């Protein structure tokens, strides 16, 4: 329906600007892009769902997310990539691995204060409905 069609542009639009205070972030920077194939050569054979806060924003774009929950699974896996990939002692892989856990905390506490329970309840029926 027409109203169901609003529910999730509102949606889009929230995502967007989550997102965008997400990647403005100086500490989140190591997560606004891919990772580069010709700087990690290894990566794309050792992670085998990349994901980075542009390729969320063409996500919302393209409809992916229908409710915050598909939202933050794609966050989550930011984090976890990262956890993964460098799970090293060393303070490179310290240092990204905190910045993840930092992203992953920051957008879920974004989420906690600003989205309203009942607005993702009604996400979460539409999308059941269909
Ligand atoms: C250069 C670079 C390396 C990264 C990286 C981003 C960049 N830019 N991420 C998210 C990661 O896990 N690694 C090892
Ligand atoms: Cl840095
Ligand atoms: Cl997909
Ligand atoms: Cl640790
Ligand atoms: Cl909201």
């Amino acid at each position: 329906s027409m109203q169901e069609e609003d529910t999730f542009r509102e949606l889009r639009i929230f995502l967007r600007n989550v997102t965008h205070r997400l990647a403005i972030d100086k500490r989140f920077r190591v997560f606004t892009k891919p990772v580069d194939p010709d700087e990690v050569p290894d990566y794309v054979t050792v992670i085998k769902q990349p994901m980075d806060l542009s390729s969320v924003i063409s996500k919302i774009d393209l409809h992916k997310y229908l409710t915050v929950k598909d939202y933050l699974r794609d966050i989550d896996l930011i984090c976890s990539n990262a956890l993964e990939y460098n799970p090293d002692r060393d303070p490179g892989d310290r240092l990204i691995r905190h910045r993840a856990c930092a992203l992953r905390d920051t957008a879920y506490a974004i989420i906690k204060e600003e989205l309203d329970e009942d607005f993702e309840q009604l996400c979460e029926e539409i999308q059941e409905s269909r």
